[PDB]
């Protein structure tokens, strides 16, 4: 797991994101459709984006970056002990939406790319160690549950 000074520091992190949640949510999205065109397809809603400036000005894109960051911080906050916030998660993501592992794993990627984006010179070394394990901690036991419902994508 995350040391309680690794946690301090996802947690700082996350302070930074709080303030423009909307904001953050959309260029993560927009990070994960642009470099993953295939992830677009998933959301029978955003399918109709077809340029960047098109997601820029989708405000329901940006409700959806609040709603994906608003529950990633609440698991976050439990500090690893997130077993009844990640479970239902987990099981409409391979049940219901159909999403590989590989997509968590670039929008994982995304989060970090958009933390140096937004905050360039902020996001110390000793805090993208932490926020990337808090991240991996949650795609693992995502993939947990996945292998439990045989889930591939
Ligand atoms: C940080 C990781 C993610 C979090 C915290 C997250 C969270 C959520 C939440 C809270 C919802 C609404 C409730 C639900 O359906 O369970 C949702 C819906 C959805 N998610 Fe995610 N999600 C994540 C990653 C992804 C990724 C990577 C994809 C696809 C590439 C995806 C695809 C979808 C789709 C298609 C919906 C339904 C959207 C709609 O039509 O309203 N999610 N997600
Ligand atoms: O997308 O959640």
């Amino acid at each position: 797991g995350l040391s309680d000074g690794e946690w301090q520091q996802v947690l700082n992190v996350w302070g930074k994101v709080e303030a423009d949640i909307a904001g953050h949510g959309q260029e993560v999205l927009i990070r994960l459709f642009t470099g993953h065109p295939e992830t677009l397809e998933k959301f029978d809603k955003f399918k109709h984006l077809k340029t960047e400036a098109e997601m820029k000005a989708s405000e329901d894109l940006k409700k959806h970056g609040t709603v994906v960051l608003t529950a990633l911080g609440g698991i976050l906050k439990k500090k690893g002990h997130h077993e009844a916030e990640l479970k239902p998660l987990a099981q409409s993501h391979a049940t219901k939406h159909k999403i590989p592992i590989k997509y968590l794993e670039f929008i994982s990627d995304a989060i970090i790319h958009v933390l140096h984006s937004k905050h360039p010179g902020d996001f110390g070394a000793d805090a993208q160690g932490a926020m990337t394990k808090a991240l991996e901690l949650f795609r693992n036991d995502i993939a947990a549950k996945y292998k439990e419902l045989g889930f591939q994508g």
